[PDB]
C-alpha cells in the first residue's frame, strides 16, 4: 500500500476541438455558374436540336 | 625438437567491438512530430458530420 497518482486526480491536458472530416460543401457550383436573380419564380425559353 | 611459438602464448589483437546490423529506431518519429505535454490523461473533443 502507498500513495498513488489517482488520488490527486489531476485533470490532465486538452488537445482542443477539431472536425472529424473536412466539410464537403458540394459541387454544382464548379460545373454551372450561379445566376443570382431577384425574388420570384424564374422562367425562360429552351430550344434543343436541329 | 626445437623452441616453438608453442609453450609460449601470444595474446594477439582485438579489432574492437562492433554490432551486427544497425539498430531500428521507431518510425513514428518520422511520420509524425512529437507533442510533449504535462503528465496526466490526454482528452480531445471532435465534432462530426454536417
Amino acid at each position: 500500500d502507498f500513495l498513488s497518482v489517482g488520488k490527486l486526480e489531476l485533470p490532465g491536458s486538452m488537445i482542443g476541438a477539431v472536425r472529424d472530416r473536412a466539410i464537403d460543401s458540394g459541387v454544382l457550383a464548379k460545373l454551372s455558374p450561379e445566376q443570382p436573380t431577384i425574388f420570384g419564380p424564374v422562367k425562360g425559353a429552351v430550344f434543343s436540336g436541329v
